[PDB]
């Protein structure tokens, strides 16, 4: 009853171009099993949607990887947002949720949109950049480490660190054991700036320890909180961002519509988070026997959620290979959906909203001028070079 497909989701081709093999994920039927890995699949938009919304049955507990936290040993301590279900989940989310507030954002905007406008005009200096290294990586790097309060020194290892978590999550291929061997350095790096004393009064780290006094959060859960944010809260921003610069470069005309109507920033991002979903897959854990789309799964089950492939699904979406900065982009998935989705997403959407409002306000075109370079990573799609040239309005 459930077909078995020998698409491996991880493979170095699937990443260059997933867009043929997640029609066939999808169309082969609603739920798929996955022969290379042993996992089920979901594809559409529908099942996607319906089990991040079913957290007591796709559990989070047992890891959001492919390793299974009950058979196998995490490669670092669990996260306490990310791998826990509720209740256990329920404190620490609320002091992220508090942390990165919408009274938060008010006391970083100014500086964020300050930071965004003096890049675009530094870049507009130039003519010939990297939007990968000299905007989507350069932004985020010029920000959110203050945000946060880290040091300077060591901001090195932030980037290596999140592309390690985010390898990580995927089956163990090359791409993860890479990243793991000799990986202590960077993890090394990253615990010690979640202790209190490292982290600057007044940033991101310093309000999560300040919440152990709350009751919510013990002062021995506080370090991984801080960690949560050293591991989502730079690298998948930078390929958001990359992939809003990518697609306004490869669509003129929403660069167009952008420019004539900067308030539509927000939804510009948004809908290259939907369109490129640089947060491509996570797993759930089958808690119970559970049937999903006819298919009846085991307990103990992996199951990978497409949330990519989802943002794509033609059944939900009108035109879903197109980037439409006007989308009713309400839906998506690609910060999640339920109980786990991204508790950052004011902090990324703040970022994105302001980079794209700069560019709208003073470039008038994006054209990409050198070979274009794919960055390859089991859970993150995004770019490695996007080499362009910057036309000043
Ligand atoms: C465009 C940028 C981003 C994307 C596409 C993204 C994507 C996601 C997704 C899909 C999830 C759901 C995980 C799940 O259901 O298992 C998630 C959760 C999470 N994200 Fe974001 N994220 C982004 C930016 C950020 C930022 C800026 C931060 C922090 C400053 C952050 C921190 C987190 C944390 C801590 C969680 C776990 C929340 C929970 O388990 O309740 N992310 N993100
Ligand atoms: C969305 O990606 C992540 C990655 C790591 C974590 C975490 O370490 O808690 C949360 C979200
Ligand atoms: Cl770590």
């Amino acid at each position: 009853t459930i077909p078995h497909l020998a698409i491996d989701p991880f493979s170095l081709d699937f990443f260059d171009d997933p867009y043929p093999d997640q029609q066939t994920l999808r169309d082969a039927g609603p739920v798929v099993y996955l022969d290379k890995w042993n996992v089920y699949g979901v594809a559409r938009y529908a099942e996607v949607h319906a089990v991040l919304n079913d957290p007591t049955t796709f559990c989070s507990s047992r890891g959001v990887g492919l390793s299974d936290f009950k058979k196998e040993k995490p490669w670092r301590p669990p996260s306490l947002i990310l791998e826990a279900d509720p209740p256990a989940h329920t404190r620490p989310r609320a002091v992220l949720s508090k942390v990165l507030s919408p009274a938060t954002m008010k006391t970083i905007r100014d500086g964020f949109a300050a930071a965004a406008d003096a890049k675009v005009d530094e870049l507009l200096q130039r003519g010939c950049i990297d939007a990968i290294a000299d905007l989507a990586e350069a932004y985020p790097l010029s920000v959110f480490p203050d945000a946060m309060g880290l040091k300077q020194e060591g901001r090195e290892h932030l980037l290596p660190y999140a592309g390690l978590v985010f390898n990580a999550f995927g089956p163990p291929n090359e791409l993860r054991q890479t990243a793991i061997e000799r990986s202590a350095p960077h993890q090394a790096y990253v615990n010690e700036q979640c202790q209190r004393p490292n982290l600057a009064p007044g940033g991101f780290g310093a309000c999560i320890h300040a919440f152990t006094d709350t009751g919510e959060i013990t002062p021995d859960e506080a370090p991984l909180l801080v960690r949560s944010l050293l591991s989502a809260g730079l690298d998948a921003t930078v390929n958001g961002i990359g992939a809003a610069v990518y697609c306004l470069a490869r669509f003129p005309g929403e660069l167009q519509r952008l420019r004539s109507d900067p308030t539509l920033a927000r939804n510009a991002f948004e809908e290259a988070v939907r369109f490129e979903s640089p947060v491509q897959t996570f797993f759930r854990t089958t808690t119970r026997e559970v049937e999903l789309g006819g298919a009846v799964i085991g307990e103990g089950e992996k199951v990978l959620m497409f949330l990519g492939s989802a943002n794509r699904d033609p059944r939900r979406w009108s035109d879903p290979d197109l980037y439409d900065i006007t989308r009713k982009t309400s839906g998506h998935v690609g910060f999640g959906s339920g109980v786990h989705m991204c508790v950052g997403q004011l902090v990324a959407r703040l970022e994105g909203e302001v980079m794209l409002s700069a560019l709208a306000r003073k470039v008038a075109a994006i054209d990409i001028d050198g070979p274009v370079k794919r960055r390859f990573n089991n859970t993150l799609r995004g770019l490695e070079s996007l080499p362009v040239k910057l036309t000043p309005a």
